[PDB]
DNA sequence: AGGACCC
DNA sequence: CTGGGTCCT
């Protein structure tokens, strides 16, 4: 029938680490350096000018009293990011991640339990925790508003857990699909959360900008629909449903154009461990051979330190960029998968390098990365 | 092995 | 010159 999501995103996820380990960041602005990027700031630092993903020359031309933190090793990130779906995986056991500090997590069964627990009483003095979306009147007697407000409890609780046991404050988003959680979660930042009642659905998506905004609809999709003519969200839902299979396919049609009306039955899917671990890094240049195999090198290194852990890996590969992306996989024989051990793995390696690049030819190579999927 | 998508 | 991930085709 009608579920309950939370969708739960953690406040400016690399500075919220990094002010942890040190409060000398923390009143001071911090932006979150990766190469010639700073890839995320503290709000203390957003104020001043300095966005996502900005590049660090624009960064100082907008803020020359920032403090830059390297944060291109994505260790401890990595390790909150687990503890922060593990505490969520306590509530309820089907949390899906999305990225390092996103969780969807389905409330349904338990909003459930809760109200089977609640007497004929207490049932009018339930409350909401957080803002309801569009300061939209609550009604106790809609069974679906009284779900939706016990789910914001739990979003509450969950909150409150993340910050006590671990230190991290998020944003959370209550509502009855995942496309709509993770719409309304970010309606008040930071560290506060929305619950979306069912009439103020349309409001909700209409209030976007661009359909690009929609998630679902990523950077091509995007200017595909710019070149028929849809920019609005209205655009795509009125649009002729025949005309946009020819030019998507059914798939993405069909799919795109329900997410238009708020429309997203898509289950939350327990993520549990990965299915994939790498190790990347990019540079101005790399023409030789003698430089990828020592690159190539540093990041099995990491990679095997992670490969201990929970299973082993059966499968191996290379990804390098051009001047987009290249790879090339092949299985990790037999003895290999018993953990020197760099060795015969280099060579498997270095032989899937040759396989894919001229080693003997001029070629300009922009990132190189190492990747351990199809895990026993 | 590449496509799209996500953070 | 971001450092990672997911599923599908
Ligand atoms: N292409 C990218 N798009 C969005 N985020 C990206 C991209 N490439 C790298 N990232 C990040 C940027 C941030 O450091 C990190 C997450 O950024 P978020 O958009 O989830 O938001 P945030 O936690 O940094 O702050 P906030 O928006 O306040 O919640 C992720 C590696
Ligand atoms: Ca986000
Ligand atoms: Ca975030
Ligand atoms: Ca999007």
């Amino acid at each position: 029938s009608s579920r309950v999501i939370v969708h739960v995103d953690l406040d400016c996820f690399y500075a919220q680490v990094e002010m942890i380990s040190n409060p000398e960041l923390k009143d001071k602005p911090l932006g979150v350096q990766q190469k010639y990027l700073v890839v995320t700031c503290n709000y203390e630092a957003r104020k001043l000018g300095v966005k996502k993903l900005m590049n660090v020359r624009d960064a100082k031309e907008k803020c020359p009293q920032l403090v830059l933190v390297n944060g291109e090793d994505l260790t401890r990130y990595r390790e909150m990011s687990y503890k922060v779906t593990e505490l969520l995986e306590e509530f309820s056991p089907v949390v899906e991640r999305l990225g390092f500090d996103e969780n969807f997590v389905d409330l349904t069964e338990m909003v459930e339990k809760r109200l089977q627990q609640l007497q004929s009483d207490e049932l009018s003095a339930v409350t909401v925790s957080g803002h309801v979306y569009n300061n939209q009147s609550i009604n106790l007697l809609d069974v679906l508003h009284i779900r939706l407000l016990v789910g914001s409890q739990i979003a509450a609780e969950m909150r409150e857990a993340m910050y006590n046991q671990l230190g991290l404050t998020g944003c959370a988003g209550v509502a009855s699909n995942k496309l709509l959680a993770k719409l309304v979660s970010g309606v008040f930042k930071p560290n506060q959360q929305t619950v979306l009642l069912p009439e103020s659905c349309q409001h909700l998506i209409h209030s976007l900008n661009h359909i690009k905004e929609i998630p679902g609809i990523g950077y091509k999709t995007a200017k595909c629909l710019e070149a028929l003519g849809i920019n609005s969200v209205r655009d795509l839902q009125t649009f002729s449903p025949k005309i946009l299979e020819k030019e998507l396919g059914i798939s993405v049609a069909q799919r795109i154009q329900k997410l238009s009306f708020g429309e997203d039955n898509s289950p939350v899917i327990l993520s549990g461990p990965p299915q994939s671990f790498s190790e990347e890094d990019s540079f101005k240049k790399c023409s030789s051979e003698v430089e990828a195999k020592n690159k190539i090198e540093e990041l099995l290194a990491s990679l095997l330190n992670r490969v201990c852990q929970d299973r082993k890996p059966h499968t191996v590969r290379l990804i390098i960029r051009r001047y987009g992306r290249e790879s090339r996989q092949c299985p990790i024989p037999s003895h290999v998968i018993q953990k020197d051990v760099m060795t015969p793995m280099v060579d498997i390696l270095m032989k899937l390098f040759r396989n894919m690049v001229n080693v003997k030819m001029p070629f300009h190579l922009t990132l190189l990365s190492v990747c351990f999927c199809n895990l026993k």
